[PDB]
């Protein structure tokens, strides 16, 4: 490569693996959003929350691929596994699955940052810090906030709580 | 007729029958809206939902009659039966009655489309596809969404749920 | 299902298969665009052409999934295979691969339309006609136009022709 | 020094050396731009590309000197060697010389970042990451893109290709 400089094969491969994880996550969120759009589920704010994340994770994959080419590495795509479930249960089940997913993406980001630091690759480390690490902390905190509000609304009237959360916390129209 | 071309007597008669079904449906929705406007029912958003449908079905009848004349057929009006009930129960009872009504209109549209296809009447088939079939699918999906949200709000506090649905899902002011 | 009407299991399954084909096509176009963004390929207009198609096919999948729920069918996601190549050759090779891909999507659309017609499902047939069939004919014609212009530019100076096509036909900035 | 804190003599000296390298690079780009402004070379877009880089590297030197004073180190200027050539050959020769120059600046940035990390100087490390490392990766990728387009335009008509690149890729007016 005419441009490649200080860009390890190990980082290049790890970035391709992270692209796969982000595209998997995008696909998971597409499925989550369409489940909440079912006529027998019908939680518009929950659907929009997950569709926005489907877009956000697709965009994250695109930013990683752009950076891979900026560094002179080679994008290599692998098959994308389907999401872990076909039906996602309640809003609570779905938000628990989402925070498990985000903690897995966050650990992959942290592992790649540690590899970049071991390889003395400061551009990689800055790239993750600037575009991914804080967005992940902010999203995980938001999902934690939502889990707490969903949990306080269960009481002995789960349907009422699930409606109210969707109506009064999540964005709809 | 100086204009009539490729317009069967069978289609002409079926369009007149469909006009009757749409005017019946308009009348049903007028009754539903006035029931929810009673001082002892008093669900403004439910009343407005059904009054909008009373208008929409009157408009559908007018569009069918306009098309009948565009094709050179003859509008023939029949008596309009009163709605099936004088009192419509809860919002849930009313939305169940509405989706039964809309599935009956949808089946009549589908039957007329099948007659038009058998008669090789593409203008009729396009007319229904362009003005009626998707509006019916979209409305039935919306009513299904509403039925699911109404059902989740019943719990053991039916009055509370019925208020909240009207306040937080249906349009009022 | 509380809403499902005139929606066959055969159509429901075929729509899920078509979603998979559109998401595969989106993924193919993501790969095509990133190949042309390589520092050793560097054809900005070619990259933008394929990235726009990656978005367009993702959007097509979303519209099919929205329609599946509008009809009361159930979205079912399957694994997504990786694209057929890791490296896409010249602009000519890539545009030939794209028109093969689009003819495969077009045949799948035509097969689903024929199934809908056999099942007397006019909403399905109108949906494909209104959102997919003309967009596919227009795109395939555009790709044919581009293939002809690329082919006339090869001459005995392939590099010069490939540059000029990207500069003077495809959109860049 | 009344302000100096956590700022090693090693970093201070390395920053002064990097200032010299940036001012050398600015001077190289001044020479490159004036060569392409010759009446017997006459490639306006090539001249403007290199004059913009002459400004950019002067600005980089100024930012390093500002940071040196912010940290309480002392700017020390050394003689500036003349550029490596008086005549720069073709656009291809010149862009090859430019990417060699930029990889040398990038390695100096990476070496200073590694020194800062060894000295536990996070302000220095953040400063380079925020103002220099990504600007260098982006510029080197751009030069790689340009080298690929210049190389594809050589064919057996080098003059024609050199004109077309300057006219259709580089900014002029
Ligand atoms: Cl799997
Ligand atoms: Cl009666
Ligand atoms: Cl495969
Ligand atoms: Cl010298």
């Amino acid at each position: 490569s005419q441009i490649r400089q200080n860009y390890s094969t190990e980082v290049e491969a790890a970035v391709n693996r992270l692209v796969n994880l982000y595209l998997r996550a995008s696909y998971t969120y597409l499925s989550l959003g369409f489940y909440f759009d079912r006529d027998d589920v019908a939680l518009e704010g929950v659907c929009h929350f997950f569709w926005e994340l489907a877009w956000e994770k697709w965009e994250g994959a695109w930013r990683l691929l752009k950076m891979q080419n900026q560094r002179g590495g080679r994008a290599l795509f692998q098959d994308l596994q389907k999401p872990s479930q076909d039906e996602w249960g309640t809003t609570l089940d779905a938000m628990k699955a989402a925070i498990v997913l985000e903690k897995s993406l966050n650990q992959a980001l942290l592992d790649l940052h540690a590899l970049g630091s071991a390889q003395a690759d400061p551009h990689l480390c800055d790239f993750l810090e600037s575009h991914f690490l804080d967005e992940e902390v902010k999203l995980i905190k938001k999902m934690g906030d939502h889990l707490t509000n969903i949990q306080r609304l269960v009481g002995s009237q789960a349907g009422l709580g699930e409606y109210l959360f969707e109506r009064l916390t999540l964005k709809h129209d």
